[PDB]
């Protein structure tokens, strides 16, 4: 529905919100945004600890910035937006949380939000009262159709980087990739799959996972075909979940369809006896597996692993996603056919 | 935790919609409900061919009853609800349907749809059923309340039968309830976990509209189900596919849908004359059985144990039983049981 590209000139300055979850597994979205922000330039960090630097709790960043307590010194800082950047919080923070939205608002500042409340009637009137939007990037479009065709008609390589589990590197590794061919020239595109994708910039995409299962083959379809109109001559998927994961596979057998990838890149993370979470399936992820049912489903070829922590056997080569020799090689191989 | 049983006595009295699609594929809905029906007695269809039968445009029928041209004329018969039996219809036609719900509100029933409506027709229908002392049941919103599957498939006692297709509209939801109403003329505790909108309206024990659900949660609704079914004292369930791994568009719902269920077994629906997946004449694939019974059997611990056709034979080790013959019923239970 919103695509963040036409609405915001690139660079425009952006407060990011990570109030009670700074320095946790669940501010992703902030460390996101630190790391590979490109469409908005990070101006601060709004939580709840005044002088502090977003390097003095979590390391490494791209986009040091400060870390200021109160939406007003983060407009005083010259950030037009608001941007949230926490994940599923208790109903007290998502109180806190639903504060400083309204407070942007009502100073002349827009917010874009992932996150699910309800309060939108709120925070429309505020928005409206002041002239400002709330955009809510999780709620899929309201003009929806399932997948026609039209994906085995494209022109456009496709790269996906799937994997084994969730929260393996999937996201890092695509964005490693796609910056790389960026700096190379390369007329690479990104089509995100969630949240922290798309408000990092990414050309193209949804949150998945809150689309009517139905639809998901068909938007990530269309998605794959923006990208082609764009004049993009490749583009790097993020993948969702595992086909093997019984909570998640649906959701990335819905990906890998609607994308037809030519190549993937599997993510692999060697140490996990039990998909992350989920101890009481009696079933772990698994590298030749996954590889298996990706080509078995489609015309993919996976023609690499990647790990971010310890390797593993296999017969294709396991690519380390920050080396750069390693992007290059990966992105050299996905175009020679 | 929306559920017919509770809200409807057995035999309530239903008019059911099959307005401009009476005699078409698209009326599945009304065929189902008069051939299957088990909550809702059917009383009249609605549509608009005064003066005529339910047999006069769909053959054959356990429940013929009148075709009414009114909601009135439905409501002068003793229905007490109106169930929206059409698929996908036109915005033209969804705009005449709705003034059909709107009336049936207006005069005292309740209404239920399983049918994707536009917002305006959703909330002007919340505001006339909220003055009359009437409610519309919407069996296609999912629950709010949702989480992903956590694993109690996995530690289930129910035996559970997967009834497979190699494509959509293929006979699987029939199948499913021919197995069903044979276990029960039997004696078996059995159940129906239906995953669209025919197979609740007909009486299904659980289920929901799969398709709607956000993707995450597919299998997680199919396991509540299935241990729903065995938490009140059911010993086998029939599970009604969607789709087929192998659609391009719905492969998605139907992986959710083996992942949530864990089925023991499995029977495979399948139309050997189709050329391409019925409606998308321009993907360039098609319904294959032994295909998709490759990857049903390499992505769950589900054994297929045979084929089924509504339409013609085709070669496979498999058996291929036809769901309208009572020694093929009888065959696919026993070995379904005894499994």
């Amino acid at each position: 529905h919103m695509d963040l590209w036409k609405l915001y000139q690139p660079g425009t300055p952006a407060a990011i919100v990570a109030w009670g979850q700074l320095g946790t597994a669940h501010a992703k979205t902030t460390y996101g945004l630190l790391r590979h922000s490109r469409l908005f330039k990070p101006v601060c960090v709004v939580a709840e600890h005044e002088g502090k630097m977003a390097s003095d709790f979590v390391k490494p960043v791209r986009y040091d910035v400060p870390v200021v307590s109160s939406v007003e010194k983060a407009k005083e800082m010259g950030a037009e937006v608001l941007i949230i950047g926490v994940s599923n919080p208790g109903g007290y923070l998502e109180e806190q949380i639903a504060t400083l939205v309204k407070k942007a608002l009502s100073l002349g500042m827009d917010v874009i939000s992932g996150l699910h409340f309800s309060q939108q009637t709120e925070f429309l009137k505020i928005a409206h009262e002041n002239g400002t939007r709330i955009i809510d990037i999780r709620i899929p479009p309201l003009e929806l159709d399932v997948l026609r065709g039209g994906i085995y008609r494209k022109k456009i390589k496709v790269v996906g980087v799937f994997g084994t589990d969730c929260v393996v590197g999937k996201r890092t590794t695509a964005v490693q990739l796609w910056e790389r061919a960026l700096e190379k020239g390369i007329k690479a595109g990104f089509l995100a799959t969630g949240q922290t994708g798309i408000l990092i910039g990414a050309d193209a995409g949804y949150v998945i996972d809150a689309v009517p299962a139905d639809f998901v083959s068909g938007v990530v379809e269309k998605a794959v075909l923006k990208l082609e109109k764009t004049g993009k001559e490749i583009v790097f998927v993020e993948g969702q979940g595992a086909l093997r994961h019984p909570a998640y596979g649906q959701v990335t057998l819905g990906l890998l369809y609607g994308s037809n990838p030519d190549v993937v890149f599997l993510v692999h993370d060697p140490s996990r006896d039990h998909f992350e979470s989920f101890p009481e399936i009696p079933k772990k992820p698994d590298f030749e597996e996954e590889r298996r049912l990706i080509e078995t489903l489609s015309n993919a070829k996976v023609i690499g692993g990647v790990s971010l922590n310890g390797g593993f056997e296999t017969d294709l080569p396991v690519y380390d996603p920050f080396n750069t020799d390693d992007l290059d090689e990966m992105l050299e191989r996905a175009m020679v056919w």
